[PDB]
């Protein structure tokens, strides 16, 4: 399966599944800086799933590795803000991360395989 472009629709479908997860609600939109005025004191690079979807649709990701880095930044940023290992948001961030990682693994493998096939000769 050596389609170099296939990752983009696969990532759009996975973002649709993440939007349907109730566990995504707190990560869907950019954190309101007025609601949390100290957010930018701790978080250097804000990220959320609407920003990831818009970047993808703008044609501003070259590879699924770049999309994966931004999704992993949502989860690291949530971990940097949260106050407990038994925080509600933290419990949701960890379930959503496991779901994301389970599904992105084949997207990354297939992309890297397709690029190796393109370079094979
Ligand atoms: C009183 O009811 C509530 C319950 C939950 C919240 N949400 C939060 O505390 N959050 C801070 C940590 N987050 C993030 O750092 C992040 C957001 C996108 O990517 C990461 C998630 C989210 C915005 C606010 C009020």
């Amino acid at each position: 399966s050596y389609d170099i472009q296939a990752w983009k629709k696969q990532c759009e479908e996975l973002l649709n599944l993440i939007f349907q997860c109730e566990d995504s609600e707190p990560f869907r939109q950019p954190v309101d800086l007025l609601e949390y005025p100290d957010y930018r004191d701790i978080i250097d690079t804000p990220m959320d799933f609407a920003t990831v979807r818009e970047t993808l649709e703008a044609g501003n990701y070259e590879s699924p590795m770049e999309l994966c880095k931004d999704v992993r930044l949502i989860f690291s940023n949530s971990k940097a803000y949260t106050p407990s290992k038994r925080s509600r948001i933290y419990s949701m961030s960890l379930r959503l991360s496991a779901f994301f990682e389970e599904h992105i693994s084949s997207v990354l493998s297939d992309y890297k395989s397709a690029l190796r096939f393109h370079k094979r000769n």
